[PDB]
C-alpha cells in the first residue's frame, strides 16, 4: 500500500519546530563560536565546518536533536595507525614549534585527545554559562562521548552536539584507500574532488586495545556524507527544481524513523545507532546507481531492499565502513550477537506486518 | 486536471533554494542589532520584532523578497487621526518621560519619522560598514517605503529591507475596534487577547496636504496577521500533527504567485501588492469559517472560490482594511478604473483557460 507515502507526510509536519528551531540554533552556535573566538584560548583558530545546514541536514533524520562540528587545524602531523581498526588512530606532529600551541595538550610525543576536550569542555561550559541571554545548559559529561552537548529546554528539551574536530588538509589515511566507492554512482570525477578536501579527527577515545585511550582520535567524513547527502543522484539534477525526484532521502528518512521508534521502547536495542542505517544506505546506493531504481512511485519497494540488505547485514555480522572498508560495524567485539538477532526479529516483525509501529493516526 | 498541486510541489523545492540567503540574513541582522544595542544611540533599545521567519512563503515573495522588522518601544503616546483615513497618524508625546533619547527627533510635539528614518539609515551604514565586510546591499535611500532596503548580493540577489517600527503597549486606536471579524471564526477569547498586545507604527508618508506629509507614521499589524496565519484553523487542531490539514494557507500561496506572475509582465498592474490579498484571504477566512470548507482535496475550488472572491473585490472597489474597516483599499481614490479592470481581465482570463502563467513545471 501507500502508508509510507502518508507516514512521510506526518513527518514532513514540522512546521515551527525544524525552521524556528533552527535560528534559535543557528544564534546560540554562531554566538558561542564568537564568543570562543578571540578569547585567548588554543582554540581561537575554531570554525564552524559548513557540516550540513539545520535546515538542510539534521532535519530529515534524527530531529530529537542536532549536531555541529568545530573544526580547528593543524600542521604537518603524523597519523599512527591504532591497531587493527582503520579508523582509530594516535595524532602526533612533525617539528612542534612554540608558534603552535597545541602543544600545551600533548601526553608523550602523541596529541593527547582528553587533554584537549576536556579544556575545549571547560572553555565551552565556562563561555556558555557566563551569560544570562537563553537558558541553554550543559549535559553531563557521557562517558564515551566526544562531544559537548548543550541542553537547551527553551519551548522544549533541544540536543546540541558541539563535537571539536581537528582538521588536515594532506592525503587521506591509507586505511580508506578503496573505500568510498562511488565511481559507477557519482563517478571518478567526482570521488576525486571529495579525496582532495580536508578529513577530520574526532576525540573519541578508543575503547579497546590496550584499555579505553582517550589520546585516540578517530577520522570523521561528515562533510563528505552530507554531500552525498545532497548530492545523491546519478543525474545531477536530481530532485532539483528543473529535474526529477526519487526516494533515497525517503528511504533513510523511513530507516531512520523506524530504528528511532524502536530503540525508544528496547534498550536491547543500545548498540545500533542511525550511522548504521546511513552507512546501509550508503551501499545500498553504490549497489543500485542508476536513478530509476530509486523512483517516488516505487517507495514501497526500494524501502524494501533496504529492509533486506540491513537483515543480511545483522546476519552475515558485517557492516564495513562506508569510507574504511576494513572497519566492520557489526563486528561481534562491537556488537554481541544476541542485539542482531534481537534487531532482525523486531524489523522483520514489523515488516510481515505492514510496520504496525508507524500507526498513529 | 490538478496541476495546481503540482505547482504547490515546485515552490516546496525552491524554499530550500535559499535557504542559504536565509541563513545569511539571519547571521546579518543579528549581528547587526547586537552592534545597535551596545552603543550609545536612540536606537540602543531596539529589537527585532518577531513578525514570523523567512518560512514566510505564503505571506509574500516566493523568488526574492525578505523584510525585518525593528521595534523600539516609546512612552504614552497620544496617536491624532490624519484627518479620518484610520491608518495614518502624527505622533505627540505631552509627557516625555526623563531619560528617553526619543527627544532630539521632536518637531515642537510631534515626533518626525523623517528625522528618525534619517538617523536610523545612518547608525546602520556606520555598522554595516564595519561589520566585516560582507555582500549585502546598503541600498538606495528611497521615498514612500518606510525601510533601509538592502538585498542578497551573495548567489542571485533577494531583497531585504528593515522597518523601524514604533512599539506601543497602549490601547488599539479607535479606528481599529470594528476590525479583526474574527468572532465566528477564531473566538472572541482569542480576539480579545490579541487586542491586548502592542500596536505597531511604521513611519509611511501619506497622500494629503499637498502629498507626502513629512510627520505621518501608519498602523502596522504584522505581529497580528502572523498569529492569524499560524493560528488559521477554527479547530486547534488544525494543520497539527495530530489535527486535520486544510488547504488555506496553499490558496495563499497560489494567489499571491498567480498575482507576482501577472505583476511581473505588466506595468497596469503596480498598484496591486501582495498585501490586498492577504486582506482577502482573511476576509475570504472570515466568511468561511469552517476547517471543513477548506479540505485539501477541495484546493481547486478552494482557490476558485478565493479568485472569484478577489474579483468581486475588485470590481465593487471594496476591499476594506481587516483591522480598520474604514480604510478602503480598493477604493476609487487610491486604486483607478483602469488598474482593476485589466486586473479582473488577465485574472479571469487566467481562471478559464487553465493557468497559462504557470506553465513552468
Ligand atoms: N554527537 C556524537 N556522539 C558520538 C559520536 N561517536 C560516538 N558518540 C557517542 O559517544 C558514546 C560512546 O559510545 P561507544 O560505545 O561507541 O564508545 C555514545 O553515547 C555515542 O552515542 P552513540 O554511539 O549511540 O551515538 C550517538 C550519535 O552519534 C552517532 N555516531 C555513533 N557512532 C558514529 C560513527 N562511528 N561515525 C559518525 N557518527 C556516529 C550516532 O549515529 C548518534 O547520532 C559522534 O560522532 N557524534
Ligand atoms: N516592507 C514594506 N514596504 C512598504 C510599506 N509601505 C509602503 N511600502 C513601500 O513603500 C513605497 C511607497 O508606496 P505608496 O504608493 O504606498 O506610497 C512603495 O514602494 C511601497 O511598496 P508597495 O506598496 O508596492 O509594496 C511593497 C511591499 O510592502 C507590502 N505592503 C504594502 N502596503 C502595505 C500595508 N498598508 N500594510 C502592510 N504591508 C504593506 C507590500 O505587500 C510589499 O511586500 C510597508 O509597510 N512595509
Ligand atoms: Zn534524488
Ligand atoms: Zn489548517
Amino acid at each position: 500500500p501507500d502508508k509510507l507515502k502518508k507516514v512521510l507526510d506526518k513527518l514532513r509536519l514540522k512546521r515551527k519546530d525544524i525552521s524556528e528551531a533552527a535560528e534559535t540554533v543557528n544564534k546560540v552556535v554562531e554566538r558561542l563560536l564568537r564568543r570562543m573566538q578571540k578569547r585567548e584560548s588554543e582554540f581561537k583558530g575554531v570554525e564552524q565546518l559548513n557540516t550540513g545546514s539545520y535546515y538542510e541536514h539534521v532535519k530529515i533524520s534524527a530531529p530529537n536533536e542536532f549536531d555541529v562540528m568545530f573544526k580547528l587545524e593543524v600542521p604537518r602531523i603524523e597519523l599512527q595507525e591504532y591497531y587493527e581498526t582503520g579508523a582509530f588512530y594516535l595524532v602526533k606532529f612533525k617539528r612542534i614549534p612554540r608558534g603552535n600551541p597545541l602543544s600545551h595538550f600533548l601526553e608523550g610525543e602523541v596529541l593527547s585527545a582528553t587533554k584537549m576536550l576536556s579544556k575545549f569542555r571547560k572553555i565551552i561550559k565556562e563561555e556558555v554559562k557566563e551569560i544570562k541571554d537563553i537558558d541553554v545548559s550543559v549535559e553531563k559529561e557521557k562517558p564515551g562521548s566526544p562531544a559537548v552537548t548543550l541542553l537547551i529546554r527553551n519551548p522544549e528539551e533541544i540536543s546540541v552536539d558541539i563535537i571539536l574536530a581537528l582538521e588536515s588538509k594532506g592525503s587521506w589515511p591509507i586505511s580508506t584507500k578503496e573505500g568510498l566507492p562511488i565511481q559507477g554512482w557519482l563517478g571518478t570525477k567526482v570521488r576525486t574532488n571529495l579525496r582532495r578536501e580536508p578529513f577530520y579527527l574526532v576525540p573519541k577515545n578508543a575503547k579497546d586495545g590496550n584499555s579505553f585511550q582517550g589520546e585516540t582520535w578517530r577520522l570523521s567524513f561528515s562533510h563528505t556524507e552530507k554531500y552525498i547527502l545532497n548530492n545523491h543522484g546519478i543525474e545531477k539534477t536530481c530532485c532539483e527544481s528543473s529535474g526529477a525526484k526519487c526516494c533515497r532521502k525517503e528511504c533513510l528518512k523511513l530507516m531512520k524513523y523506524l530504528l528511532e521508534q524502536l530503540k525508544k521502547e528496547f534498550q536491547e536495542l543500545d548498540a545500533f545507532c542511525s550511522y548504521h542505517v546511513k552507512t546501509a544506505i550508503f551501499h545500498m546506493w553504490t549497489q543500485d546507481p542508476q536513478d530509476s531504481q530509486w523512483d517516488p512511485r516505487n517507495l514501497s519497494s526500494c524501502f524494501d531492499k533496504l529492509l533486506a540488505f540491513f537483515l543480511e547485514c545483522l546476519r552475515t555480522e558485517k557492516l564495513d565502513h562506508y569510507f574504511i572498508p576494513k572497519f566492520n560495524l557489526f563486528s561481534q567485539e562491537l556488537i554481541d550477537r544476541k542485539s542482531k538477532e534481537f534487531l532482525s526479529k523486531k524489523i522483520e516483525y514489523e515488516r510481515n506486518n505492514g510496520f504496525p509501529i508507524f500507526d498513529k493516526l
